[PDB]
């Protein structure tokens, strides 16, 4: 299928006004040490203003904070999800199936990730590396995308309807009773792999290194 219109909108909506484009990798980079992040910290890796770090963070709504007002979630979260992401011996948490297969690239790590079937609750499973994804289980592994809501939050527009399922004609048979979501389509794991591969590429271009 046509993937570029996915592609796009996903990076449109890092590459906003005061959008996570350049500071998303240093923030998944900290998360991924399973501890809370502070926007000093941030701003230290950054050697950015506490007025920037700030209002980038302003912008992204369904960031996580703790108690303290400290990072515990962006895309990558240390609150329990359905998509489980392990890397070192950290138990991490993701909010979508696209995003697992995105994150090892971003933080060069190589993650061991496991979930559930979303149309039957059958457990799933995969290796993805900053390069390749390998050990799928079942190896017909299936993923639901939408077509990303620019001014929504990305979590109930996005993220939420981004599943990881057994098989292709299963998650076909799922996205049937569901096609009042907008740009619902089923691609393999392999296909949605790629996705983030070609949102990867594009977004290192952008990010002012
Ligand atoms: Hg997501």
């Amino acid at each position: 299928m046509k993937l570029a219109p996915y592609i796009l909108e996903l990076l449109t909506s890092v590459n906003r006004t005061n959008g996570t484009a350049d500071l998303l990798v240093p923030l998944l980079r900290e998360l991924a040490k399973g501890r809370p992040v502070s926007r000093t910290t941030l701003a230290g890796i950054l050697d950015w203003p506490a007025e920037r770090v700030a209002a980038v963070l302003e912008q992204a709504t369904s960031t996580e904070y703790d108690k303290d007002g400290n990072i515990i979630g962006y895309g990558l979260t240390l609150r329990e999800t359905s998509y489980v992401f392990e890397i070192d011996d950290r138990r991490l948490y993701a909010w979508c199936a696209l995003d697992t297969l995105i994150f090892p690239a971003l933080i060069g790590r190589t993650a061991r990730v496991s979930s559930h079937c979303a149309a039957t609750g059958a457990p799933v499973s995969l290796t993805v590396s900053p390069s390749e994804i390998q050990a799928v289980e079942p190896a017909g592994m299936a993923v639901s995308l939408v077509l990303p809501q620019e001014a929504a939050d990305v979590r109930q527009s996005f993220c939420c309807h981004v599943h990881f399922f057994a098989s292709v004609p299963t998650a076909e048979d799922w996205a049937s009773k569901h096609q009042g979501l907008e740009g619902l389509a089923i691609v393999s794991v392999h296909e949605a792999f790629g996705l983030g591969q070609e949102f990867n590429r594009h977004l290192l271009q952008t990010m002012s290194s």
